[PDB]
């Protein structure tokens, strides 16, 4: 009870600290080179490509002329039927009936059998031109 000094407060300013200036560290510079290709490699599989398959021989329409003079049966190509059978329109296709005249690379022959599995109709040479009258 008389006199007493009150709470004296001062400003303790001790923030005397500077920062630093920043430079480059170790940043990624140049990128690496690239790969080439495999185009020519695929072109080497492309160059060695195979050829093409060939053709086959087929069954030509034949008449099996037994030649009575030589007594030997032969396969000669069919020209045409001359003496018209009842089944002429079928004999055009080559379905000829026994007794109808036909021309072969041999001569005039008469069909003496039915059409074979080859489409080969057996015939016999009459050893002359049979007069159609």
């Amino acid at each position: 009870m008389g006199f007493y000094q009150g709470p004296d407060n001062r400003k303790i300013t001790g923030g005397l600290k500077g920062k630093h200036r920043d430079k480059r560290k170790y940043e990624i510079g140049n990128p690496p080179t690239f790969t080439t290709l495999s185009a020519e490699d695929i072109r080497i599989k492309d160059r060695t490509l195979g050829g093409n398959f060939k053709v086959r021989l087929k069954y030509t329409t034949t008449a099996n002329v037994l030649d009575p003079a030589t007594n030997t049966a032969k396969k000669v190509k069919i020209l045409e039927i001359l003496e018209t059978p009842a089944n002429k329109e079928l004999a055009r296709r080559g379905i000829i009936i026994r007794g109808a005249k036909i021309r072969t690379e041999a001569g005039l022959a008469v069909v003496t059998s039915r059409p074979g599995q080859d489409g080969v109709i057996n015939a016999v040479l009459l050893k002359n031109e049979s007069q159609r009258s």
